[PDB]
């Protein structure tokens, strides 16, 4: 019942300013924080061996795209390794990102671990020494961070324990981040895996977000200095019933309106397996949804911004420009999408029409 | 992890529609739901015996004020007794209210009870047979209800128990109301008693509201079909430090923005002891606050709408027109206030 | 983090003494608190009109059995109506019970109500004015009370909400009782309905009881001044897999040892549909289970003590002694059972 | 509402057997799990340089004490470093402990960290990579572990957050341990710092323990395969009012009876600053308390078993036997104390709570 300010007015301002810059109108996030074992899968789908150099080059390819992306990208999430890598001109990637008007973000979780006594459910680790790590990341150019929790819709999941534990650890992570001037992106991802319908996903998403914000309140989290990275509300990947983009948008926005306090600076949707075009079209429909939305509704896409780029690159240096062109096109599309001004056309290749879903 | 729809789309539309009508632009709530024991002091302060007749006459006086109040009053909260009384012309009060464009509300709690093991804290009773009562009230004209929980800021309060228990009973009440087509006004009032400052109130308000909404979620409450009646965020009555209306407005709006989901149709502030003018000036400041507010920010005033009217009446039928005039003036004042157009004569520091 | 004693040492002593008397060695509880609507089925099953007199007679029949039941009965739970009735000799039933060495109990809940948004789940009502009711019941002879919550094992039940809400209302009821010198019997009954196996019941029972005691703790309940009336851990009534009494006893004792603090004075099992013999055999096996049990493990039987007595009666006054004889037999059988002295004549797998 | 067994009957048996061996009648735990920084303080009090060799020599001093300690020590908690050190004869310390009938334990937390928004409260870290660490420790001789959470009694503490969070991390720690055949010792220490009285400590201890077991329930922890290491219930260090050992025992036992399920195999009290003799007398009183106690009530003492030994040693090899004698004496005293048979002689209304 007695307040013990976790943050000073000066600290709140820094976090709030940072969070707003990331989701400034028309801007979104490029999520290039794939771990070594994660990006390896991507490079593997293009006959490119996973080496530090190939990874460096690939990240450079995306980070050094032409100035057309500048207005589209408010922030870029990187993996530890990439944060300390340099472009061919000797500039550290964080400097490259900043020079283009982007805020630098660092993924800080250490992956999921199984929750004993549950039906294949997990929580996420990475709190140990997080404070020292954040202080260091801050000094090295990072202003925000990301932590991913993963939940799954099934007959007995997500369980009460899974929801509570994941919500609690997100709160702990967000608390430590804010103590070090880093804006925490809270990511409670509910996988699209399964044959559940739209209303099932909406129901679960509402329960999960309600739990997340109660935990954030219990841990004294400054909402204005945070961002939310949730799954859009969609039917399961194996669901038979078909839904329109307007319906997905309505379910997504309704779920958010029922759980996310207006103080939250912005919502940066994960693409979660959706095709590049599907992700853009849904985000656009979301921003057009005829309901009051007190927070920025933009993107924090990983796969939905890299599909075509990876394919065009093929691991060959000569395809540099071609790869960057595809990326730029998705960044431009999504920039318009988070403004509800996106209108599909007929290009972006067929690679943008293919589902990037990956069962877990 | 499985949904068992508490309400059908039709039930949802009904609740949502009722909620929106009560807090439509420029409209607020007249809280005239004082119980016999509660209206006792009011009448006592003016030397008027607490009889059913005087209560009926007083309530009639307010409910029949001239049409100038119509666009100001979106809803009227009544005490059980009043819901079944009639005006002189024989018209049931519920009918009077509705003919003036207002929705009829009914207070359904049965007062506070002490929570053992706490420092004078309480919870609220009234759930027994509530479903049947709501069905009967609905049939008899009421479309929304009110339930009051009381919390206090002290050295060890509100405690975890008080916050959790009051949030839970509010949720039960809300659930029962929605099952019977009644829009529940959730009122978690944090008393202004004490010498605590503005920051203290804001902090406690944020924690209480966060608890309230988690409980509403756990009980599957349809937020669009609800209204919130909280205290504005203000320093304690005995606080020596002084603040401006802009500051209490900033603290109030900031606290609501950090806890109240956008889906909540509206916030109807209680005046909780503030004077008529102060309550109007604060509501006005709240609506002009330079922050995004996704819900209607209006009033659900009891004392702040009756103070002058009660005094002018003095328990004398002769002063009917004089009394009503005072009420009308406050109704007009607050209608402008909830629009941020009243005149009586972001900050990271929150 | 701060304490505000809900009870004084004197109040604690009173409650603890009462709870211990009810479950003194070899003693159990006769649960005859069937409401008018509940006893109606019982009387109807034997073709007897459900009249106040017939209910009075049947209750008299049970309460005035010979002294052989005295050492068997530590307490008797009555329904409101019965607490105020008299035997043929003009003595009020509370006096009859007391003169036989029994403590008088009163059921105070007002039945279950549906929890909206759940798959047919419920919570229980009865808190309104409970304090005044308890104060009056205390004056009229009752020293303990009973409140029944009902949970069901199913595809999606008991849900998180159902567990939390029922646990919370039990805590509120317990709190109010103790403030009035009444020992509360906490009854969180998990129905045997379904085809679930023993393991599932043990799991649900462990989760439900952990919730109950956490709620009791949050509400500052004095455990030494309470009793627990849970379901024994058994397979569902329609489970195809079969088990032995020893397995039922092991599952039950294990569940309790993992959730019931040693401070709880006693566990008084409900029979929940089990036959008279079965209920006695399981209670005996529970008391013979080779695990440490820090609380009395006795009975609070309704049907398990009345089945044959009601049948031998049949609504005929000339079958009085015959019916009483059947009751005495089950009282004797269960008195031995709660001592592990009743004969019908790898614990890590739990 | 559906069970998804975290442990098989075989895994449960192993955990239960381990937990019971540790707190078998007359046995307690030697807590010698002081980290480098922690032991540095102990070594400084006797003007001894904090080098790995001195630490090894010190730990060796305690672990190789004569066979009189065998029936007194059911378990020994070691810091990571020590688990991998060897006695002069080349025997790994875990082997030394095992040969003397003791179960080997390993401290696995990585210290406390500040909880933002609280009045100086903390939670504890160390879950990262914990499963892998437990699998490795198990393989390397350890059968139980220890994780310490710290709470403080003050005007606004322990807060609801501190209680909830610390109870939650303990549950996570316990869950990971049991998945690896390691019996977790749950240690929710409520510091004795402050001027609060006996009833205040009992109140807080009761609320904390209630939170701890609800958390363990939510995380599906097998209680029979765990131990509890709580603070005894005593007045604050700065409390002006005095209390008898009988009252300390009554308050302690009452708090436990009201919160600790009988399924919990044993309670191993921390000495938390009490003198060697004080910790022994209180433990004896606790065991003599006239209330039903369904779990073993023994010790898990660090300072209360090493104070005199450390001083008698002074960092001089010459005083080895003298230092071991002091340790053995406390081991004997406490062995008698956890049986309520302790006496200064040697080795021969509860409603107000």
């Amino acid at each position: 019942p007695h307040s013990h300010p976790a943050l000073t007015p000066e600290q709140k301002k820094e976090l709030s300013d940072i969070a707003h810059r990331i989701v400034a109108p028309g801007k979104g996030i490029l999520a290039a924080d794939e771990s070594t074992g994660s990006i390896a899968k991507r490079l593997q789908s293009i006959g490119t061996e996973n080496t530090e150099e190939n990874r460096r080059f690939y990240r450079q390819l995306l980070l050094t795209a032409d100035d057309r992306v500048n207005p589209c990208i408010g922030g870029v999430i990187l993996f530890h390794e990439t944060l300390y890598q340099k472009a061919d001109d000797g500039r550290p990637f964080p400097q490259v990102i900043k020079s283009k008007g982007g805020v630098v973000g660092i993924k800080v979780d250490k992956g999921v671990v199984p929750l004993a006594g549950t039906n294949g459910e997990t929580t996420t680790q990475g709190l140990d020494g997080l404070s020292e790590r954040c202080a260091q990341y801050k000094k090295d150019g990072a202003d925000f961070a990301k932590w991913r929790c993963v939940l799954k819709i099934g007959e007995h999941t997500p369980s009460a324990l899974a929801i509570m534990e994941n919500a609690n650890v997100l709160a702990r992570y967000a608390s430590i981040c804010q103590q070090n001037g880093i804006v925490p992106i809270v990511e409670p991802e509910i996988l699209p895996d399964g044959d559940h319908d739209l209303k099932r996903c909406q129901y679960v998403t509402e329960k999960v977000l309600a739990a997340v914000y109660k935990a954030l309140s219990d841990h004294h989290i400054y909402l204005e200095g945070t961002l939310l990275k949730p799954n859009m509300v969609t039917p399961g990947h194996a669901c038979t019933q078909k839904y329109s983009h307007e319906e997905i948008a309505m379910a997504t926005v309704t779920a958010l309106r029922r759980t996310v306090p207006p103080a939250v600076t912005g919502v940066t949707f994960l693409s979660g397996g959706q095709s590049e075009e599907e992700a853009s079209i849904n985000l656009n429909a979301i921003n057009k949804c005829p309901l009051l939305k007190p927070w920025a509704l933009t993107f924090s896409y990983g796969r939905a911004l890299q599909a075509s780029a990876l394919k065009a690159w093929g691991g060959k240096k000569e395809n540099l420009k071609a790869a960057q062109e595809e990326y730029v096109k998705r960044a431009l599309a999504n920039s318009l999408a988070c403004q509800g001004k996106y209108t599909p056309s007929g290009q972006a290749g067929a690679a943008a029409s293919e589902s990037l879903f990956i069962s877990n």
